[PDB]
């Protein structure tokens, strides 16, 4: 294995020869450990609290989920704990018949996905524009430096020779340039999957890339109209650790559709940074803190460009295989058989494949499947054998599905159908309210001015106005935050890193105008384009649903907070200063 990874380790070893040593009491069991070198401590045990959001959400100061979110450990100790728990494991190799089905399905899926689109290389300009339209942080300075792009060209020439010298994944500027350059080369070779929307619903059938959170519920409601069994949404226990060498080799088949110059670079990303990988992980010792150099041939690097798309691909393939087992196409004897007949798999794929893909909503490891019947609930042989073991359930206990799409969990949410005062229907995203409030109360980093903190606060408030307006407490707290923050102050920093976030709340435009654009004008499931002229006509969940989903409506502490919220708004106002504020209450 040293012929592929040796150069990268040699360069780390050379760079850190001052403190480089082999810690013989290292905790790696399934990863090959190469050595250590001393580093400064990165991360924190707790998270900085957004005082603006906190002062305007007093009843949630006494809420356990809100307190838990205010924690989250990113120190070398925190990193080591998460590593041991999941990452340091081995997935048993799938059986020979399972490997054949996965190969037949992967080949058919890649051909289906590339029926209209052709792969292509992504550029320095695309990457620069992406970095720019995200921060405008030290990545923008690096992208502006010509010396970064020269290092990129040097690394690419090694990749063309089938070599890698600096592409290392992490769990002053020379080390940083090497990381961003690794991500650029990965983006250059595999970025087309995201950039050219290979996993859009129109292109992939099961996919939901570019749809946006506000569309996911409508998609789940459309799947519910398809005749079949219940809707299943099984969670995989640590999906990224379950990506096998067989999965990686199946994912690689995309290179067959590429032009020779693209194929050469994509093949280099697959063979050198995916199928072999060099990882840096911080670890505390009695002497201090060290950085460990580890390596392995399988699993997915969570912080990579191709991760989302390739997890989407493999999950689409895995669910088609589970659907085949459910229908009796794949038996236990077939999975164990190294000479398994290809015919019935190819026949099922060519005659039913696309119809079966349409029964699904797949976003990375998140899946919703509506099979032709409930035999799927007990079709677990191929699923477990592929290594996609369901989280917190005995291996062979049947899956529990849902007969109401509104109960189905997907992408950390569930979705409610609301009836507006004018009879029109809305399909809205929802989650336990404590998770929404707990997240908004967290500020990202330290040394942030009251202005920066208030603007992130405003971003969270406006996200609630657009997506979670149907939650009584969130519309009230959103109106309170927007009344306490100067009107002309632009929301800064992101509220989420989710692929489903389109960030329509990152504006000073009127939120009711934005609401109308998203939910009425641009909404394809809204036949009647009549605008809503008042927030009084923007619906809420039924009181009982709002309460079931965590609302404090009906409690005295909540009624007191609502009554006294202008006092809190005024206190935030007096601390911000003499600025232009607008009263949304
Ligand atoms: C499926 O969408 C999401 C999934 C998870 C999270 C949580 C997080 O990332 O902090 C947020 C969103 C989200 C929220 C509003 C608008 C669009 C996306
Ligand atoms: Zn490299
Ligand atoms: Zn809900």
């Amino acid at each position: 294995n040293m012929d592929v990874i040796g150069e990268r380790i040699k360069r780390i070893k050379e760079e850190h020869n001052s403190t480089w040593h082999y810690d013989d009491e290292n905790p790696y069991k399934t990863w090959a450990y190469h050595g250590s070198y001393e580093v400064k401590a990165t991360g924190s045990a707790s998270s900085m609290i957004n005082g603006v959001v906190k002062l305007l959400t007093k009843p949630w100061d006494v809420v356990p989920m809100v307190t838990q979110m205010a924690m989250t450990d990113t120190t070398p100790f925190g990193q080591q704990r998460v590593f041991k728990e999941k990452v340091d494991t081995r997935t048993p190799r799938p059986l020979p018949g399972t490997r054949k089905v996965m190969e037949i399905t992967a080949e058919w899926l890649w051909r289906t996905l590339g029926r209209n689109k052709r792969p292509r290389l992504c550029t320095r300009e695309e990457f620069t524009k992406k970095v720019r339209t995200n921060a405008a942080d030290s990545a923008k300075a690096a992208v502006e430096d010509e010396e970064f792009w020269k290092l990129v060209d040097r690394e690419r020439e090694l990749h063309k020779l089938g070599k890698c010298g600096s592409c290392v994944y992490n769990m002053s500027r020379a080390i940083w340039y090497m990381w961003l350059g690794v991500r650029y080369l990965e983006f250059e070779a595999l970025g087309f999957l995201n950039e050219d929307h290979w996993f859009s619903r129109e292109n992939s059938y099961s996919g939901v890339e570019g749809e946006g959170l506000h569309k996911l519920g409508y998609i789940l409601r459309d799947i519910s109209k398809i005749p079949g069994g219940a809707m299943y949404a099984d969670d995989t226990a640590g999906w990224d650790t379950r990506i096998t060498e067989d999965d990686l080799h199946n994912e690689e088949k995309i290179i067959q559709q590429m032009d020779p110059e693209h194929r050469q670079l994509a093949n280099a990303i697959f063979k050198l940074t995916y199928q072999n990988k060099v990882v840096k992980v911080q670890r505390p010792t009695p002497t201090g803190t060290v950085m460990d150099i580890i390596s392995r041939k399988d699993q997915r690097g969570s912080g990579q460009v191709g991760t989302y798309g390739l997890n989407t691909f493999t999950n689409m393939e895995a669910q088609l295989v589970r659907q085949m087992e459910g229908e009796g196409v794949l038996t236990k004897a077939d999975l164990e058989n190294p000479h398994l007949l290809e015919k019935k798999i190819t026949q099922w794929l060519e005659t039913k494949g696309v119809e079966r893909l349409k029964r699904m909503a797949i976003s990375g490891d998140d899946c919703v499947v509506k099979p032709i019947d409930d035999r799927f609930a007990n079709a677990l042989l191929a699923l477990n054998d592929m290594g996609k073991v369901r989280k917190d359930i005995p291996q062979w206990q049947p899956s529990k599905g849902w007969h109401d799409w509104q109960q189905v969990p997907f992408c950390s949410h569930h979705f409610h159908e609301l009836i507006m005062k004018d009879g029109r229907k809305l399909v809205v995203p929802c989650r336990p309210q404590d998770e929404l409030i707990g997240r908004a109360r967290i500020s990202q980093g330290a040394g942030w001015s009251l202005r920066e903190t208030a603007c992130l606060g405003k971003a969270y408030a406006q996200m609630w106005s657009l997506m979670y307006f149907h939650r009584r407490d969130l519309r009230l707290a959103s109106n309170a935050i927007c009344s306490a923050v100067p009107v002309h102050w632009v929301p800064t920093s992101r509220t989420t890193w989710s692929i489903h976030a389109h960030h329509q709340w990152m504006t000073t435009e009127d939120m009711l105008t934005v609401w109308n654009r998203v939910w009425i004008e641009e909404n394809p499931w809204m036949e009647d384009k009549t605008p809503v002229t008042t927030w009084e006509n923007v619906p809420y969940l039924g009181k009982r649903e709002d309460q079931w989903c965590g609302s404090l409506i009906g409690l005295t502490s909540r009624a007191t907070w609502a009554q006294n919220i202008p006092t809190a708004i005024q206190q935030v106002r007096s601390l911000i200063g003499n600025e232009e504020f607008l009263d949304y209450m």
